[PDB]
């Protein structure tokens, strides 16, 4: 079997971006702003939830890429 979404919507979007980054931070708009107001710009859940993304995609919305080398 197949998961029931392999797409990512709601808090475990959340977990895969802490997941993914570590302490590196991300961000849920693809631009990193400096006003964490509660109305960010677009971004993450177009793509891992609107859409289907994977964890390379998803890693360029972090705040720093990976530093895995």
């Amino acid at each position: 079997a197949y998961r029931p979404s392999e797409t990512l919507c709601g808090g475990e979007l959340v977990d895969t971006l802490q997941f993914v980054c570590g302490d590196r931070g991300f961000y849920f708009s693809r631009p990193a702003s400096r006003v964490s107001r509660r109305s960010p710009q677009r971004g993450i859940v177009e793509e891992c939830c609107f859409r289907s993304c994977d964890l390379a995609l998803l890693e360029t919305y972090c705040a720093t890429p990976a530093k895995s080398e």
